């Protein structure tokens, strides 16, 4: 498990702190390949709880698992390094994540105004990586706009950056421990949402303690101005109340595609 993903210490470089959390910290570093070349990287160092081995041994056995995987929508694991402090390497992405994306689009100096057709493509993208990590029996935890990354060629991947999210998290998740591939497409709802609005944050006028109470009074995230009602029933869909009723990764990602060329 361990001989699988972990890459040698002294082959990473690391630079400056990009995000920094309470569990963890995000910082770009140079990686030495096998080919002899060196790649630019994005380092995810995690706190394990090391008062058993059971933080490091799910861990290496989720590494393990990853490495593995192999999809253009979903964040490949180059490895792992340990300094007993583990660290996530993954390619750095120059467009960063999404949800400031969107923010910088509706600036004049930013990206230009990101037309409906590529707003529909970037959650097809995610949909797709979705379906391949919920075919694997892959919970995320973690689904919104700032865990979306911009590949150079412009596609949308899954990633986890997160250092540590009430506003994404499944009614049936804020009353249990529960959390399935559904309370996923919760999220996924929240996060076409994010960004059908641009970036806006979710649930204008709604406090974060005020949430599990507004979610059980039935309501729901209101359909943005420039919105389809195509596009708005796909991400309702997302927030039934019963998990069962709600969509499918894979029925999500047709539905998507399918709107998607019905379009100009
Ligand atoms: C608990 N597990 C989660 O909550 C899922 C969550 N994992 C984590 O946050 C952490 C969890 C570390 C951990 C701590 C204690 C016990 C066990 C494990 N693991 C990574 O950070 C990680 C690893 C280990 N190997 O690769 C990546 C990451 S992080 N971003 N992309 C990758 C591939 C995650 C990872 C990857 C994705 C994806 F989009 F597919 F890339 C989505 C969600
Ligand atoms: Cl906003
Ligand atoms: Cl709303």
């Amino acid at each position: 498990k361990l001989e699988d993903v972990v890459i040698d210490r002294n082959l990473l470089i690391l630079g400056k702190i990009l995000g920094e959390g309470e569990f963890g910290s995000v910082m770009e570093g140079n990686l030495k390949q096998e080919d002899g070349t060196s790649l630019k990287v994005a380092v995810k160092t995690m706190k394990l709880d090391n008062s058993s081995q059971r933080e490091i041994e799910e861990f290496l056995s989720e590494a393990a698992c990853m490495k593995d995987f192999s999809h253009p929508n979903v964040i490949r694991l180059l490895g792992v390094c340990i300094e007993p402090k583990p660290m996530v390497i993954l390619p750095f992405m120059k467009y960063g994540d999404l949800h400031t994306y969107l923010l910088y689009s509706r600036l004049e100096t930013g990206p230009k105004h990101i037309p409906l057709q590529t707003l529909l493509k970037f959650m097809v993208d995610i949909a797709l990586g979705m379906e391949y990590l919920s075919n694997r029996n892959f919970l995320h935890r973690d689904l919104a706009a700032r865990n979306c990354m911009l590949r150079d060629d412009m596609t949308v991947c899954v990633a986890d950056f997160g250092l540590s999210p009430v506003k994404w998290i499944a009614i049936e998740s804020l009353a249990d421990r529960v959390y399935t591939s559904k309370s996923d497409v919760w999220a996924f709802g929240v996060t076409m949402w994010e960004i059908a609005t641009r970036g806006m944050t979710p649930y204008p006028g709604v406090q974060n303690h005020e949430m599990y109470d507004y979610l059980l009074h039935g309501h729901r995230l209101k359909q943005p101005e420039d919105c389809l009602d195509e596009l708005y029933e796909i991400m309702y869909s997302c927030w039934r109340t019963d998990p069962l009723d709600r969509p499918t990764f894979s029925v999500l990602r047709l539905q998507l595609e399918k709107l998607l060329e019905s379009l100009p």
